[PDB]
């Protein structure tokens, strides 16, 4: 059974086909690819873009999305195997996945890490358990990676430069400030897709402690070797933005300080100058800026940058609708 | 771009057309006016009638409504301009409105005042910000006015008297009791529409402190001059209900005591006799009674009055469905 | 007006017709029985299977379900008659049922007992009030009985044995452990339907204190007399499972300890051995096991039993979709 857990599991030809179908749906949005079919959108965390785009995408293709929130309107779910369920969880994922599988044709799942222990969060237990027990395709709506965001981002870039071939473009994935440590998911995904697309990628971050998990650094290395791009880690702002064609910002807590954010607070607070502003963007080769959203203004990026004509964040957000319809169409 | 923020922004001919389309939809409820289209229903507060009627209205016209709850299932939104977003809000309305605008064809918004400072609540910041940044029409689902309720109310009255011309009818907008101070929204709207319709309006309230905001008292004065009706403020129950054709009840906290409700409590508590009962309704010219709902029985109105054949509250509630379909159809 | 509050209110011919239409829908799931129609699914408690199956069922028949949660996204509702509503409730069921009745064609309602006083919970006030004031058919989505579960369960059994006639089969409704006292609803329903189907029913429970409310014991006695089956209460595990054809497990708090669960805790805790495991199921006549779900693994039933090919819980869950479509189709 084929799922959409990560773009890394898909071949370049399959991803290219997805992006092309997405472009096609953008030209003709109403279709019958999901006529009479349904998708269960399981959210373990809040969402505005993902819930809205998936719900509308199902509707536009003749299907129907059922939105579920375990712990809120639905029952809390247990994922550990061979355990005595006398705690807070009411039912096991083994039953939940099988039951949903008797109702819907697709299952989307959003589950952010707990932020207590990265060693446990990095296993991607929720998503993997759904994929393991579900008899129908499972779609990652964001866990420790955000593959739907990757494709919306990729499409937006191809549309901006007017070509599907992004090789040679200078891509800067820069860390940004936030009063708290966040999920590395979007950063993991940006690094993954930018390298898979063969761009010259530079991972700009405050210190070596902010380098992404080895898993993704390795995916990136393997992607560069196959795509013809390049990977580089940098801690110098100016040399990074210089001649950049694309700048993608995202904040995340240093992995080594996972679970023990107390001492990491004073560390992030001394790098508030990583905020994307006009000065930095002026160093780029008339580069484009984007963010997965939601974005805190004057913290992650300045009002000027957000309101700049070079900001394609709204276009990237729109593309979430189109690429997700291509994904559901391909899996059903 | 045309929005539906207040009936006051619309000409009498445009409002008449809306009411007529509403009557038409009431006769033939299924249509294709919104086929393949969608509306984002953004709720910052609870709702039963508004959410249900809008969701069903979109469905009956071939469209689809996406229900969003910021702070609950969606991310909290910031509305202030040029501010450092390092607080509770995750994203700015500038981005939210633009993003939604890439997904849906219409946006409905419900946001009650905070009740901390009327000077700030009366600016109608949430609704105005959506209308300012949204590339698609915005619909008021209740903020400091409730225009959809106005039209449902107006239609119900025209149906009751069997004519679209309500001039000459004696209309009484009376304040009612409630253990707490409420939003003046529905009262502001009732005063607005009753005068726009040219009726002889009397604003019955305990003391001069319960007179509505000047903005609406002025809209009313201007409406009377154009419609041929009349406006009057009264603090005497009996003289008010006398010969009334319509009685609309609604409770609200005295504006001058906004933010400082402590001393206003003992003031409202000594006017519990404003409750609409059989004795008062018996003084009317076989008048009709209604309320926007939800209504607390034996507090705002008695069981007898609510169960009376002269109570058209259920009809007014139904009409919310029909007038909203006319509104969405007109804006799309 | 015909409602679906309990199978006991329906004749055997009407129930048989429902089960047959359910089997028909299982073969051809898309239809137009609810084209342009809608159902309001009112949930006063969480739900995964019921919300999903009803929402999808409405969709597959061309209709639309509106999901409402009083106290959450909708306003809290008052059910007591002739009372001063100055408390937590905002509106009365008399108005809520009438209003919904002007919007939708069917109303489903889920409301679990409060667990404070069985004498009050057993009156089934919420469901009865909806049926009393609603101008459209009302459907029980689980209160003190779970009739939709009964039919899904019954269909699954007929499919398993390959015949609609279940007379003669040995049916064991066994109590199971849980760190807390639960609703007797599913147990009440299992006893009701198993006897209505004419099976040889044995109510297995720890002590006489765990015998179900007289209302259902009497329904069962009357059912046996009409169906040709039999009813028996047992406190001996081994003699119960012996030669059983079906074993349905469910946990519930002893009625006599309702409201005062403190002393009932040490009582349930000494019967943890009622958990359905391989040893017990091995005593059956190659019997089938099921549970309404959600189910806590290694508490109510063991991993082995749940993963056994004799467990038809997933099939029973699926059937909720089919029998509910038959119910809505019959009532509309």
């Amino acid at each position: 059974l084929k799922h959409f857990l990560n773009t890394q599991d898909w071949s370049r030809a399959e991803l290219d086909a997805l992006l092309t179908q997405a472009a096609l749906f953008k030209r003709n949005k109403l279709g019958s690819e999901l006529k009479g079919k349904s998708i269960a959108l399981v959210f373990f965390n809040p969402s505005m873009r993902t819930r809205t785009s998936f719900e509308l995408g199902a509707f536009q293709l003749g299907g129907h999305a059922v939105v579920l929130q375990p712990g809120k309107d639905a029952w809390p779910i247990e994922f550990n195997l061979g355990t005595v369920m006398d705690g807070d969880t009411e039912e096991h994922i083994a039953e939940v996945a099988r039951v949903l599988g008797r109702y819907v044709d697709l299952i989307g799942v959003r589950a952010f890490p707990k932020f207590v222990d990265w060693s446990k969060d990095r296993e991607d237990q929720v998503l993997k358990s759904f994929a393991k027990y579900s008899p129908v395709p499972v779609i990652n709506m964001e866990t420790i990676t955000h593959p739907c965001q990757e494709l919306a981002h990729a499409l937006a870039l191809q549309e901006h430069f007017g070509t599907p071939d992004l090789r040679g473009k200078k891509y800067v994935l820069t860390w940004t400030y936030h009063p708290k440590p966040l999920n590395t998911a979007v950063a993991n995904s940006a690094l993954t897709i930018a390298t898979r697309m063969g761009m010259d990628v530079t991972l700009l971050c405050p210190t070596p402690d902010y380098i992404l998990d080895e898993r993704y650094m390795d995916w990136a290395a393997q992607n560069v070797a196959e795509s013809g791009g390049s990977l580089q880690v940098s801690h110098d702002i100016d040399s990074a933005y210089a001649g950049a064609d694309v700048v993608y910002a995202k904040s995340w807590g240093a992995l080594p300080f996972f679970g023990n954010w107390e001492p990491e607070k004073p560390i992030r607070d001394q790098y508030q100058h990583f905020i994307v502003d006009e000065r930095k963007m002026a160093l780029t080769n008339n580069g484009v800026f984007s963010h997965c959203l939601p974005l805190r203004r004057n913290v992650k990026a300045t009002d000027a940058v957000m309101d700049s004509p070079n900001c394609i964040a709204i276009d990237e957000a729109e593309n979430r609708l189109h690429v997700q319809k291509a994904i559901m169409a391909a899996l059903v």
